[PDB]
């Protein structure tokens, strides 16, 4: 599972508009750490920055399928905790690892049967992605699809807003599937 007793990832799937298509959906090996270092920016606030702080634990890579075989373009994601806290999420999308957006939002807890939730419920996926897919789904062929996605990571960090202590830290690579297998995803552990 992706996440620490402290804060857990429950769903997440990024979509177009059942009548809703899933580019990628959530609904454990270990990889060494240094073997992405380059896919992410190695300057200041970079994955090897962020390892050295740790903790350790809080450190996941994931691994997308994404269906690209077929309107509104949305994002849900549902985290729990056993603790009240308010999160910062900071999403970076990289290029060539270079960080080419980056995006800062706000969850605040929501008490829901015994437990907290941090729900974001159709949320707007951000522009850049939007533009991106437009672009993605016009390729003749998936082998061209894999190489325009290999030089493509997604950073995701989420702290504690009022301790900054780093809750969850997950690396996003892409690959295309078949509309017949559809979407897959596989997590693994960041190790070092
Ligand atoms: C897993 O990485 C993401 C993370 C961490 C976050 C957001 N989010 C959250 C909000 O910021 C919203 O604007 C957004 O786009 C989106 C993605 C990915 C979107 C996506 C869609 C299709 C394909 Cl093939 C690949 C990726």
């Amino acid at each position: 599972g992706l996440g620490t007793a402290r804060l857990q990832l429950v769903e997440f799937s990024a979509f177009v508009e059942y009548q809703r298509h899933l580019f990628v959906h959530i609904s454990l090996e270990s990889v060494d750490v240094r073997q992405i270092y380059d896919k992410f920016p190695e300057k200041k606030g970079g994955l090897r920055e962020l390892y050295d702080r740790g903790p350790p634990h809080a450190f996941f890579l994931v691994k997308f399928w994404a269906d690209l075989n077929w309107g509104f373009y949305g994002v849900s994601s549902q985290y729990e905790s056993l603790e009240h806290m308010t999160l910062t999420c900071s999403s970076k999308v990289c290029s060539f690892g270079k960080q080419v957006v980056e995006k800062v939002e706000t969850e605040r807890a929501q008490l829901e049967d015994g437990r907290f939730v941090y729900r974001l419920l159709r949320s707007p996926m951000c522009e850049y992605l939007v533009n991106f897919l437009h672009k993605l789904r016009q390729l003749p062929e998936r082998y061209m699809m894999n190489s325009v996605l290999e030089n493509f990571t997604i950073l995701q960090v989420v702290t504690n807003r009022d301790t900054q202590e780093l809750l969850l830290c997950t690396a996003y690579v892409f690959e295309v599937s078949t509309s017949e297998r559809g979407a897959q995803h596989h997590i693994y552990r960041l190790v070092r």
